[PDB]
């Protein structure tokens, strides 16, 4: 009769992260790699023998910097000459080049210098999640929903339609990426009425806030705002300015220009971070940091509240303004939807409650897993093809 069709995936293609669900016995899974990681970085890196993709790219990227691509949704669609691809060049160690006034990344691979338009680096992420989808099913896929930012434009949804079809999948809709964190909570099923939903998405480089309105599941976006630089990297920043001082007073010696020992703090910075989302306090503990001096040492939570306090308000402006510019006052806002892994540190959370007189957030899902499920949860119901009853 008819064959049993394969499951759809939901896709977040992230700046720095990507994730997959699929939708199956009436629920979202968020499919794990091979790694055991819910989420895999959206990086690729080329060898002489090997590209390779996610993990396994970004846990090499310290001595192959010029050749580990990350980060090629600040370029995709966009043109050689945009002033936002001028100034993010100057932070990248790969080669970016001019192509007819197309970007291309630039590395060494296989023997050759090979360049590469970030539709096919995105191509090579979205491969990945495809695979890691395919490992659980147990089956090939074929179609998948991909999210985008809201203030993506034509060429920029042109191009991640493109970068899913160099990867071998059938896109069945680009959606923007704060209408999929509602489609997640269900907020397009409450039934009729108008409904102002405001999402709070703070990544690792950059925070966006969308307001939408949702009438009998029909999505409008209302206003984006945000800030380009602010994100869990200046968190990060602020930690390392923070124990590099530290390792002054304590030890009367500058580790800041072994860069090997910068990145071993940045990274113990980082999982501290994380640990302070969930605990009062937390360990630091590097061996042979410098001049073979173990570094043991402790930071609070309020220590590290107080030294990113002014990055952590400033989230504030973009949301003032956004509710300006959709013409809303704050107690007009029905539903608040956290998304981002950023916005698991409590004192993030706790300045936006205050700001919306103590309403509950919707964090119940994971926020750096929101996009994909609600992507997710779209595509099941895109494949559908029920023939109506007599
Ligand atoms: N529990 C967490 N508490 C604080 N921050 C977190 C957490 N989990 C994640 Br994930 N992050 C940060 O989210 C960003 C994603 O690119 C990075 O800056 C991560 O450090
Ligand atoms: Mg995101």
């Amino acid at each position: 009769g008819s064959m049993a069709k394969a499951a759809a995936i939901g896709i977040d293609l992230g700046t720095t992260y990507s994730c997959v669900g699929v939708f199956q016995h009436g629920k979202v899974e968020i499919i794990a790699n091979d790694q055991g990681n819910r989420t895999t970085p959206s990086y690729v890196a080329f060898t002489d023998t090997e590209r390779l993709i996610g993990d396994a790219a970004k846990n090499q990227v310290a001595l192959n910097p010029q050749n580990t691509v990350f980060d090629a949704k600040r370029l995709i669609g966009r043109k050689f000459g945009d002033p936002v691809v001028q100034s993010d060049m100057k932070h990248w160690p790969f080669q970016v080049i001019n192509d007819g006034d197309k970007p291309k990344v630039q590395v060494s691979y296989k023997g050759e210098t090979k360049a590469f338009y970030p539709e096919e680096i995105s191509s090579m992420v979205l491969t990945k999640m495809k695979e890691i989808a395919e490992a659980y099913l147990g089956y090939p896929v074929t179609n998948a929903v991909i999210t985008v930012p809201a203030y993506f434009n034509d060429s920029q949804r042109q191009a991640t339609k493109d970068a899913g079809v160099i990867a071998g999948l059938n896109v069945l809709r680009i959606i923007n990426e704060p209408t999929a964190a509602a489609i997640a909570y269900g907020l397009d099923r409450t039934g009729k009425g108008e409904r102002n939903v405001l999402i709070f998405d703070l990544g690792g480089g950059t925070f966006d806030v969308s307001i939408l309105t949702i009438d009998d599941g029909i999505f409008e976006v209302k206003a984006t705002a945000g800030d380009t630089h602010l994100g869990g990297e200046d968190f990060d920043n602020r930690l390392v300015n923070h124990f590099v001082e530290e390792f002054k007073r304590k030890h009367k010696k500058d580790i800041s220009q072994n860069k090997r020992a910068v990145r071993r703090l940045r990274t113990a910075c980082e999982r501290a971070k994380r640990t302070l989302s969930s605990s009062t306090q937390a360990s630091l503990e590097i061996d042979s940091l410098f001049e073979g001096i173990d570094f043991y040492t402790s930071i609070t939570r309020a220590r590290f509240e107080e030294l990113c306090s002014d990055l952590f308000r400033s989230t504030l402006e973009p949301v003032e303004k956004a509710l300006r510019d959709a013409k809303l006052d704050k107690a007009q806002i029905h539903d608040l939807v956290l998304v981002g892994g950023s916005t698991r540190i409590p004192k993030v959370q706790k300045l936006l409650q205050d700001f919306f007189n103590g309403r509950d957030l919707n964090k119940s899902i994971n926020p750096d897993e929101a996009v994909a499920y609600g992507a997710a949860v779209q595509a099941a119901i895109l494949i559908k093809s029920t023939r109506a009853a007599a």
